[PDB]
Order: structure tokens, then C-alpha cells, then sequence
């Protein structure tokens, strides 16, 4: 594996997930 | 669907993959 | 090295796999 | 009301939370 990739990758998935859930969450 | 059930549980995913990357960016 | 932070991570795309589907199927 | 555009998003959110939990167990 290669832990700085995921990190990267991850917080990219953290930052996503966070826009689209408070999204949500004000309709 | 109910969005209340939806919305607390995507709440706890983002918690816990919050505490999964910074697990990981502390190696 | 990092199976506990797989561990956990696998249960966090079964989570919201599952918010996914239950968004679109009920 | 609708929420096609979450979906969507968070669709891509688990494909790459998916294929990092892949490239996370390679090697
Ligand atoms: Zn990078
Ligand atoms: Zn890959």
C-alpha cells in the first residue's frame, strides 16, 4: 500500500461526503 | 426514506472517517 | 501496520453503501 | 425534495472510498 496516496485520496472522500451530507441537511 | 435516519448515519460515517485519516496521517 | 484503520474504514463504505441504498430503495 | 445530485456525488464518493480500501490491502 502506499499511505501518503490514500491520505490524499481520502480526505478528497471527506471532502466530498462533508458537501454532499450538509446538502442534505438544509433541503 | 427517512432523511433523519440517513442523515445521522452518514453524520457517523464522516466521524469515523474523519478519525480513520487522521489515525493514518499519523504514522 | 494499519489493518485496525482498515478494519474501521471497511465499516465506514458498509455504512454508507448501505445510506446509499437506502436512500434510493425505500 | 429532490436529491439526485447527492446521490450522484455520493456515488463517486464510494467508488473512491471503495478503491482505497482495495489499494489500502495491496501489497
Ligand atoms: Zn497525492
Ligand atoms: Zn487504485
Amino acid at each position: 500500500y502506499n499511505i501518503q496516496k490514500e491520505i490524499d485520496r481520502l480526505n478528497e472522500v471527506a471532502k466530498n461526503l462533508n458537501e454532499s451530507l450538509i446538502d442534505l441537511q438544509e433541503l
